[PDB]
């Protein structure tokens, strides 16, 4: 038996397995439980330790998949079925992934968390994107990735009740935060460096675990993609989660007490059928199971939180990619579609707004549409289309963003911004949907490095690129590698330049303002026509 | 009679008159004037519509400009001549419905057409008489017949209580198309043709012509129109019929004064002291807002101007309407503080967010705060010279910019000829400071050929440019377009349409197409303002 792949933590032994990465070998411990199973009672419970076990654990292999939602907008497309669970179902999904080099490293390795998206009602560890692999491999890192509970399972919530207190889900990561405190070091890592990374649903937890107060000991630095814990879509009121939770209770034929254990005598998949039919209006990048600002684990709203923290010791590396908004277009407004150029009308663009900003009154709303049409072109459809897009993009994550860094910067947080602005060559969807929401992450996880894959040279050279940023941000709270000594580096964003690089085949270019007029309307003016609308 | 000039000897409805051969730099013209058209509108007649001028017996001289109409003379810089030179350069009087006529000497062979100026200034101030309206050049170098008018402003043409018999309103604009009128019946003895006439103003006066045009008795009166920097929608042309009637009140108060006895009692007061008040009847501290301006009565106006050119069929019209590159500046130092001709007006944040309630008056402090969030640039929020800067682009969009966008494309789409431009060069002698840009009234001196008066200093460059100016100005007024049908090789200047929005930039460099007129800040002004407002 290989002793690499032998590790006593403190739960017992367990054996991880050997795999192939394209430079050489690595050891990977996948499926390691650090939680009690949160089923039948423990259903919407807070994670609890998982109890120690006798022997030699199999570690070899990925765990089930979180109890969730599965795509079938367009069965068996590359595309989509790329996010969908790659491992069987089961409510029985606490378990964390380890990646390190093989051997295990001589001395304590920085670590990286990462924490995946789908909007907190789906996703796994266990995808091929988030290979943790060649990350190990090639940067010496210690790669951590947990699941997490999704969808109603980790985020329905009746506030102030003991048996669905809400934010399980998060408490699901910051268990997993813990285990890696406890334990990382049996790996090589070093728990004194800790870096979270996540993107979107993923960038919006890491963020709260800035947030909050009692995740602030298990991290040291952060990096946020294409998300925040601000914003439409991260977070609910109590009032409304309180709400969406009753409304699914009478869908499925359910004093919280007996309402919650009425839902916990539900099959999985019952819930899940009526998971979507809770939001209070058609819409777009909207779903029913976020975290909620509880008084606990969120004392405030993140807005609040944001402006009022004291920021002086944390590092954060945030970004969003060149189309955030593109993706969900065709998950909700008509005249969207993979298959054609989704070229628009201006009434489908007025009705597109509607969806797309749910929450805005008709004035709001008005307001979108004169901001965004192209006075020049007013019925292009080109530019109609590619409107739709950005007002989902900069409402949703472009201009929270610009917020969040905006915030972070004034309160004496060390800042670097990006955007991502390489389409992959193998992509699938359309070219009118130009570099989405998600499709940066296969290139910091390293994946062209992988010749099977057929991404071009220039995108092999790019992914290494990329994953040294990312390290280096790991290592040192600055992603300019230290070795280079060529003008330009990558500088920090501040409130008075508003300095952001460009992430694509070309060298880094430095830019000022993101989007600043734009978010000026979203982040400045919107607020204060919606509270006098 | 017969020891003088034979050719400066014209007989008009009224009697006969002398007028006076002037000396262009190319040769002589023809000048008439001092002509009065109405009866003084003095005493009883105080604001009264205009009766026509009774019959004079023997030859009246038509050799000295006439008296201006009584009004506020301006004192923010006593002896600067970038003031003074729009100031009164004859007596104040009540008496003073006058007109001046500028032909080809001698007069011409053939019916020429004609172009009527009608003077800016708020509508409380201005007068035919000042330089910057010299009619000469344009009568010698392009042969034009000119025609300007002096019209009763402030509360003298103004003052309004709607629907008394006392002082109805809008009567500066009746005097208005009772000159036109005048031109209609005399014209002809002077070679000029009636049946060719081409109304242009700037300013106020670019929204009397834009009156004259929604005003059905004024539409048999001319044929054509150009609009330089002002139209009748917009802010600060015309105020509402109980607008007008707060205003008189409070006027009559102030100076010591049922709607007969109220005018009865204002006619009994000295034309100055009116002046002294006219300014403290203004709702709010502002710029760009005048007291005495045309009245919604539905009578002369049957509706807002914006109603007007909304439901308006404009097939038979031709226009020319344009702007100035820095519309703002000059009213900045009228109010606003932080700013002065005398140092670069360099402004912070706060004197900037104080700047807009003032330069935008009516609006509530939501507007104002979208007002301030989309001219602020988020990159520089606090750069003194942008700053500076955008309080200028705030007054000048909403006041004149943005108007002139939504007057040229409602008569566009409602079939109207339009042809638009933006005049961007500062004259080498102007003499108000480099950061106010090329002012509101700064263009008026090339229209009219001043660059060609040697004595007057201007560049050689810009006395080639005003004669192209010139060109365009009259061949508008001859045909209904201002290229050149024997050019070509020139640049051509297409009409503005709603689906390519294309103006031209009027500088030293040959004709440059462009599209949109601030097509993006102004959707801001047109569109989603007044949705605020209503809210
Ligand atoms: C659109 C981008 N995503 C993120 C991960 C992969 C992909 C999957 N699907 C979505 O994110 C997604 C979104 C929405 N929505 O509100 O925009 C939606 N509604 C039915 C309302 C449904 C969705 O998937 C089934
Ligand atoms: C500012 C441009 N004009 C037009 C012709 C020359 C010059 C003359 N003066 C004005 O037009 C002018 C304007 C304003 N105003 O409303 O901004 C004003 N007050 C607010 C009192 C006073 C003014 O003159 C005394
Ligand atoms: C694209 O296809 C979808 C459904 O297949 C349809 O709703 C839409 O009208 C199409 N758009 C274009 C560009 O024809
Ligand atoms: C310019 O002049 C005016 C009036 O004298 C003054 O109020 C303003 O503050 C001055 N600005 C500067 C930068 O001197
Ligand atoms: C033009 O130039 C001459 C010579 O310098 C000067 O004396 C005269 O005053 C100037 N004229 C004007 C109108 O400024």
């Amino acid at each position: 038996e290989d002793p690499q792949l032998l590790v006593r933590v403190r739960g017992g032994q367990l054996r991880g397995i050997r795999l192939k990465a394209p430079g050489g070998p690595v050891s990977a411990f996948l499926g390691i439980p650090f939680a009690e199973p949160p089923v039948g009672s423990r259903r919407f419970m807070p994670p609890e330790p998982k109890r120690p076990w006798s022997g030699v654990l199999d570690a070899t292999t990925f765990q089930n998949v979180c109890y969730q939602y599965v795509d079938t907008l367009y069965p068996g497309f590359e595309g989509t079925e790329m996010w969908n669970p790659n491992r069987e179902l089961s409510e029985d999904c606490l378990y964390l992934n380890v990646w390190t080099p093989y051997p295990r490293p001589a001395s304590p390795t920085p670590v990286l968390i990462w924490i995946y998206g789908g909007g907190f009602y789906s996703g796994a560890a266990s995808l091929d994107v988030y290979d943790g692999r060649f990350l190990a491999q090639v940067e010496g890192a210690v790669l951590v990735s947990m699941n997490y509970r999704v969808g109603t399972f980790g985020f329905l919530a009746l506030p102030g009740s003991r048996e669905a207190p809400g934010n399980v889900g998060l408490l699901d990561q910051r268990l997993a935060l813990q285990w890696v405190q406890e334990n990382i070091a049996a790996f090589g890592g070093d728990p004194m460096s800790v870096t979270l990374f996540g993107e979107s649903a993923g960038a919006a937890s890491v963020g709260m675990h800035i947030l909050s107060l009692p995740s602030r000991s298990l991290f040291h630095r952060a990096v946020l993609q294409s998300g925040t814990p601000n914003g439409p879509w991260a977070t609910v009121s109590a009032g409304e989660a309180r709400r969406r939770a009753t409304l699914l209770a009478r869908l499925v034929g359910c004093n919280d007490t007996e309402l919650i254990a009425c839902l916990r005598t539900r099959p999985a998949q019952d819930l899940v059928d009526h998971e979507w039919h809770v939001l209070p209006q058609e819409s777009i990048f909207r779903f029913s199971f976020v975290p909620v600002v509880d008084g606990d684990f969120l004392s405030d709203t993140p807005e609040a939180l944001i402006n009022t923290g004291d920021f002086q010791d944390l590092q954060v590396l945030v970004g969003v990619v060149k189309d955030e908004g593109s993706y969900f277009l065709v998950y909700g407004v008509p005249g969207f579609s993979k298959d054609n150029e989704s070229l628009i009308s201006r009434a489908q663009f007025l009705a597109g707004v509607r969806i797309g900003v749910p929450q805005a009154s008709d004035l709001a709303a008005e307001a979108v549409v004169l901001h965004y049409t192209d006075w020049l072109h007013p019925e292009d459809p080109t530019h109609l289309r590619d409107a739709m897009s950005a007002v989902v993009g900069d409402h949703n994550v472009v201009c929270p963003v610009a917020q969040l860094a905006g915030r972070l910067a004034a309160q004496g947080a060390r800042v670097y911004a990006y955007i991502f602005e390489h389409r992959a060559s193998t992509l699938t969807w359309p070219l009118w949907m130009g570099v989405p929401h998600g499709y940066e992450i296969e290139f910091i996880f390293g994946l062209p490095l992988d010749p099977s894959l057929n991404y071009t040279t220039e995108e092999r050279i790019f992914a290494q690129r990329l994953m040294k940023y990312w390290t280096n941000f790991a290592r040192t709270g600055d992603p300019n590698d230290p070795r280079d000594s060529k003008s330009p580096q990558w500088p920090p964003y501040t409130t008075a330049a508003q300095q952001y690089v460009s992430l694509n085949l070309k060298p880094l270019e430095v830019r000022r303002g993101l989007r600043a007029q734009t978010c000026a309307f979203w982040n400045r003016f919107l607020p204060k026509l919606l509270s006098a609308t």
